[PDB]
């Protein structure tokens, strides 16, 4: 598929940079016809068949999914623009920054902790409605709306990674941040909806107690202890936790994907019911 190819600066005007990655920039924006303010992620495509840059069957499915979404908790896609270096994505802008941020300036109380693990719940109970898998859930990819509230609303962005699933699982290794992909990913095996889940596990651990579950010195070392499930409940950091918080993580932490808590388990379990090479 093709996206228009007029040049983006004859409609929109940029700003600040937020945000960078591996093959991506990240631009505020405004749109001259509305004055509306965006975030045009400018991803660059390959040079070549071999190649450095995005595939383009990675930036149409990227798109692709972009384009189904539409709520609360996920980010929406306005426009595509391209041109012979880049895909230019016009996103929503998120303008709290990302939770990562967030968690660096303040750990949180459970309830804290609750508030936005709430919110990431109902995103991912919507995309998994939809039979699609981040396959990137972090605390960098999670941006708060406002962050002076004390309650901030959040949206889930950047689905580079994301897959829709129609057969219950998809084959391509799909690796993201060693810190947070689960076993079947490091073992290079099938992979579902249940990869997410895990990884929602990892950042609830984090958001109660400041700490990575499974990192270690290298890339294969943090691997490694995930593939073991080589986590605990430190008493420094977790003492004064509540047992039923732990206990979802227990749930969630699990390495067979076919025993581990699905959205919908997570949803109403007690606690909440009312890139890899060094
Ligand atoms: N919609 C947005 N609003 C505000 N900031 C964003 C938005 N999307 C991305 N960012 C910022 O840019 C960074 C990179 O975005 P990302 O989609 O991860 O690109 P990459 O393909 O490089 O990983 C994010 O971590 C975040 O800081």
């Amino acid at each position: 598929t093709v996206f228009r190819q007029e040049n983006v600066d004859d409609y929109y005007d940029t700003g600040e940079e937020l945000g960078s990655g591996q093959f991506a920039v990240v631009k505020k924006c405004r749109e001259k016809s509305t004055g509306l303010q965006y975030a045009a992620k400018f991803i660059k495509k390959r040079r070549t068949k071999s190649s450095r840059g995005v595939s383009r069957e990675d930036i149409e499915r990227e798109v692709s999914i972009l384009k189904e979404i539409q709520h609360p908790n996920v980010i929406t896609l306005h426009e595509v623009y391209e041109n012979k270096t880049d895909v230019i994505l016009i996103l929503e802008l998120v303008a709290g920054g990302e939770l990562f941020d967030f968690l660096a300036e303040k750990s949180l109380t459970e309830e804290e902790a609750t508030e936005f693990l709430k919110q990431i719940l109902n995103g991912v109970y919507y995309l998994h409605s939809l039979q699609i898998a981040h396959f990137d859930l972090k605390p960098e990819n999670i941006m708060l709306l406002d962050r002076n509230v004390p309650k901030p609303r959040i949206k889930i962005i950047d689905f580079g990674l994301a897959h829709k699933i129609d057969f219950g699982n998809e084959f391509k290794n799909i690796f993201g941040t060693p810190e947070f992909v689960a076993p079947e990913i490091v073992n290079y095996e099938p992979l579902g909806l249940e990869a997410d889940m895990w990884s929602i596990g990892v950042i609830t651990y984090i958001l109660l107690s400041g700490a990575s579950p499974f990192l270690g010195d290298t890339k294969q070392e943090t691997l490694a202890n995930v593939s073991a499930v080589n986590y605990e409940f430190e008493d420094e950091y977790f003492s004064n936790t509540s047992a039923l918080a732990k206990d979802f993580i227990r749930r969630l932490l699990v390495k067979d994907p076919k025993k581990r808590m699905t959205i919908q388990d997570s949803l109403q379990h007690p606690w909440i019911k009312p890139p890899q090479f060094e």
